[PDB]
This record gives C-alpha cells, sequence and structure tokens, in this order.
DNA sequence: GTACGCGCTGTCCCCCGCGTTTTAACCGCCAAGGGGATTACTCCCTAGTCTCCAGGCACGTGTCAGATATATACATCCTGTGCATGTA
C-alpha cells in the first residue's frame, strides 16, 4: 500500500487493466484489499467489516 | 648605461575526451520506539530608583634632566729681534 510504485502507476491513462500473478497470499487481507483498490478506485478502505 | 621586458623559437608533456569498470544511493520490509524544543504555569529575588556622605583623578605647581651659550687656559703660526763668523 505504502510503496511509491503503488501510487506511481495509479494515475496512468488506461481504460482496461489485466493482472498476471501466480498466487496471492491467502491470509493478511491487507494486500488483497490493496490489490482490489488498485484494480478500481471504488471500494472502501474498511475490509475488516 | 644597460639589462630586463618582450617577441620568437623549439621541446615535450600533462590534462581532455571518449570509453570502460566500479560503486553510492534510493526503493521495500516491518512498523517499532525515542527525545528535545515548545507552551503553559508557578513562584521569587535582584536591579531600578531614590538617597546623602565620602572622595579622587583632572588640574596646577616644583624640581631634576637634557641640551646650549660662555669665559678660559693653553695651542699653533706669526712677528719682531738679537747673535756669530766670513767676505773684498
Amino acid at each position: 500500500f505504502r510503496s511509491t510504485r503503488w501510487q506511481a502507476l495509479l494515475n496512468f491513462n488506461t481504460q482496461r487493466r489485466l493482472l498476471l500473478t501466480g498466487t496471492p497470499l491467502q491470509n493478511n487481507l491487507a494486500e488483497l484489499w490493496s490489490l482490489l483498490y488498485f484494480l478500481m478506485p471504488q471500494t472502501v478502505i474498511d475490509g475488516k467489516k
């Protein structure tokens, strides 16, 4: 979440994005929530609800 | 008068540039603690101010020091002044 590259690529002008990854981490919901927010900026920060 | 500033010369030589090697620094982790100037508050105590009585460095006066003009007892030529022996 706090990485500079995370905010670096958010402003890029694209209308469709695709993610390629083998396996994300199961627990530690923070990284999954961060990936979800990066995919589209609509979800709320509160993932503990 | 003269010799050093100036102009010219060759001699070579050390940094420039372009390339190649090596490395300092920021990003991620993983969020953790850690301390020092700041703001507010609470006492607290020593200089400002007044105060008069003592007194002391700027000031004027005396006297030795340093330097200078003045007779003074010789000092060095200068002026008369006298003597002895050979000459026509």
